[PDB]
């Protein structure tokens, strides 16, 4: 990895574009006015990419060589990068301030700020815009996950009277449906801020290396079947596959995909009649979890439940809702995103089925079907010093007021009612509001303030009680 | 990187689930059921992740230790992975066949197949599903970018006489808009299959390392402003910023974002009146490229062109379409995806503006606004041998016929009309449809067949 090759091409040319006699470029990050976001992921970037000796003589040559061919021109700030190497032993002369990781903050608020600590390195602040803005992803995944936990919480509490097992109600299936290996790790870590169940293994090693937990691992899974693991038996021997798998895993929770050929047959005849004897003998700590995987998600879940309720002993009510026997549960893992999750739980409630009956799995919707536009994650310059004189700067495009950016030196404060407010124009310097809620997390090549994953999870809790 | 920790956790438990006495698991990849896809990206994966000694005693132990806590149990197949280490010096006993990279293939065709080459390693075929399926991404980016080149080609050809400058008409802006550094490299590389213009400076090193070009680099850029380099001058000094930037870059092409405060004022008064003398003096080798960056993408572009054609000398084409003077162009890099790209070029054509006047930039739309559902990229088992007998294997869910998978030994063939067909059930073994078009690209830890990025580009060319 070469930090000199980890920016937008045009930013290689920006040092020649700022006003001459500019000693400071100050920039901030916001989710431009999902009315509330989880700040997560910066610490990963600081450690992996920005910390320590990130500039060497070889990295300067490498970049020089590439940019020459790439631009067909000698645009590249070799002098500027040599200065960092010579004066700071290749450590970035940058200070970053940030709200604690895990903090849940309404949109339109400053989440972190970036400025150079050396007047020569004025160009450096926005060189690292590209890398830092990619924090949009862990933030958006953590936020979207939490918002889905909010819906589950609402309906679990309503139908059941509590929240038992909530943190296992959305399972991460997103590993293969993601753009890369690195994305898998970052994204599965963000989901684990809210839940404890994951099939995306990459996230466990990221967390332990960059954040850490008191617990040996932040995430957990159970034995589960695949379509290959059923279909390999031959279409006439689906029952032999089912029987073999529940028996191999008789003592632990086991999930078995049941829609290879006909899910409704599989539930009514195979599980409900042929193999019922192997199911009803199962421990409460080791349910069979039937996994539908196709058809309309709502329509299929409801039909699966109606089938099963008539083949197995249903109890009712502490809230009036119906509950499968303890050794039998369902997991819906196809076509689940924030939109369809809400339609499924609402449809179940309408049909008198408790949310304690179901868990969800999500792949693409959970990790890949997200974009920087969702929360309008943006990084903009708000303050510059030119000729020893500070000015408050901003953009304000005529045709789009929603793209207007903040002015001057910023700070994040607690309001009298206990909410959040960003102060602009250096106004935080007055003592009218609180202490600044942002902390220096990186300065001159060193991470100066760290958070464990246990603190992050704590910070990102839902209110309910 | 540890390949024992690079799978869906449930696949850790799959070796216990296949029928006893299974010696062969044979699986394939398809874009199930955007009628044609560019096959790109597998080679990166083979080289980065699957080739060489991928298994060590340390990697086995690490995986053992993680999975013990992850499952709260001992389900990890230590014995199976130790057999690889001992027998094959940590090299995977797997064979993969694949269509040549860059190949443009209709949906529903086999693109690659995977099978184990040792009976002991029957569970290994689908262990590497997860990693291989991430192919969906370079394939989907390459396909979507090509589709966008098709639209541009159609409209450039119609409004001007030709396709001059086509390969520079969609610029990659997506570096900050993707999920990671690795994603940036993969995705920008995939866009470069179709175009030469990029600001995503991670795709170049990927291409040189895994694919290679004859030219020093596969992608190019020019000097350009961002809002910070305009806005830092102060609101009242936007003209000073413009003048400074174009003077610093007066002999090369330069893009200048002009919507910091008022895009329409900047074009008509600042570029069109105040600084006109610095624009009209520019070389044809070095146009000023005005960059709008907000508002309705089509309404903005059209008003931008109208403004400018009335401040600068416009010429009318051999096709009847209007053309800015050679030192002035436009790049629209906000809200551009395949849908809005089409609407802009059509709206331009309707108002008699040639596509030679414009280039596009695209960020999240080009590299992030994509899913595995778009082309239905899917890896499925189609053939197994158990107790010495091979059986054709498949799923066929009652409520979704579009999820049905292919049966038995698969093969890709050329039809009598010169099209593609996938033959199932080992029927390719009959000499009826000629030679199998898939090539062995990986076998027993070695890459056996590979392609230059120059070959890939050539394969991915448009008919036009
Ligand atoms: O099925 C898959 C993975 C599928 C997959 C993975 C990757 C790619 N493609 C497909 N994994 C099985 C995970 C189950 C985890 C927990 C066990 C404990 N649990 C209940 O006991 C339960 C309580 C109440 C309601 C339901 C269940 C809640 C769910
Ligand atoms: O504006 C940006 C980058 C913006 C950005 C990057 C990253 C993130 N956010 C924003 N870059 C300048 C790109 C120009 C590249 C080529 C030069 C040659 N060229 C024409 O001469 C031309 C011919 C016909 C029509 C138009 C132009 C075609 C376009």
């Amino acid at each position: 990895f070469n930090i000199l090759l980890a920016t937008d091409s045009y930013k290689v040319t920006h040092y020649k574009q700022y006003p001459p006699n500019t000693s400071k470029v100050y920039s901030y990050f916001e989710c431009r006015e999902y009315e509330e976001t989880v700040f997560y992921g910066l610490q990963y970037i600081l450690n992996k990419y920005l910390k320590g000796k990130v500039v060497t003589k070889e990295k300067i040559q490498e970049a020089k060589d590439v940019y020459k061919e790439h631009f067909q021109d000698d645009v590249f700030n070799e002098k500027g990068w040599n200065y960092i190497l010579e004066k700071y032993d290749g450590h970035l002369p940058i200070e970053i301030k940030a709200v604690p990781e895990g903090f849940v903050i309404p949109r339109g608020n400053v989440l972190f700020t970036v400025e150079n600590t050396d007047p020569e390195c004025y160009w450096l602040t926005n060189w690292i815009e590209t890398i830092l803005v990619q924090s949009w992803y862990p933030i958006t995944v953590a936020t979207n996950s939490r918002e889905q936990k909010k819906i589950l919480a609402k309906y679990l509490l309503e139908t059941s009277g509590n929240l038992d097992g909530l943190e296992y109600k959305l399972h991460d299936f997103g590993y293969r449906g993601v753009s890369s290996q690195e994305t898998a790790g970052i994204g599965a870590s963000a989901h684990l801020v809210n839940f404890k169940g994951t099939d995306t293994v990459a996230g466990l090693a990221l967390i332990k290396k960059y954040y850490g937990t008191k617990d040996p691992v932040p995430g957990y899974s159970v034995p589960a079947a695949e379509h290959s693991t059923i279909t390999a038996w031959g279409k006439d021997h689906e029952k032999d596959a089912f029987e073999h798998i529940v028996t191999q895993f008789s003592s632990v929770p086991v999930s078995v995909v049941s829609d290879s050929y006909d899910i409704y047959n599989a539930c009514e005849k195979i599980w409900g009649e042929d193999l019922r004897h192997l199911i009803v003998s199962r421990s409460t700590q080791a349910p069979l979890i039937i996994r539908p995987d196709s058809g309309n998600p709502l329509d299929t879940v409801l039909k699966v439940l109606e089938i099963l309720g008539k083949k197995f002993p249903v109890t009712e009510n502490s809230k009036g809702y119906k509950l499968l026997p303890p050794y039998l549960r369902v997991i819906q893992g196809d076509g689940v995103d924030i939109n369809t999750l809400q339609e499924i739980v609402e449809g179940m409630k309408q049909k008198m089925w408790s949310i304690e009956n179901i868990a969800f799995g999500s792949g693409g919707g959970l990790l890949q079907k997200l974009t920087r536009d969702l929360l309008n994650c943006s990084f903009k310059c708000s303050y510059v010093v030119t000729n020893g004189l500070g000015i408050n700067v901003f953009k304000d495009p005529v045709a789009d007021p929603n793209k207007r950016s903040k002015k001057g030196r910023l700070s994040l404060h607690r309001t009298p009612a206990g909410n959040f407010v960003t102060l602009e124009e250096g106004k935080g310097d007055l003592e009218e509001y609180g202490q600044d809620l942002l902390h220096t997390v990186f300065k001159n090549g060193k991470v100066t303030k760290s958070y464990s994953f246990d603190e992050i999870r704590k910070n990102a809790q839902l209110n309910i009680e």
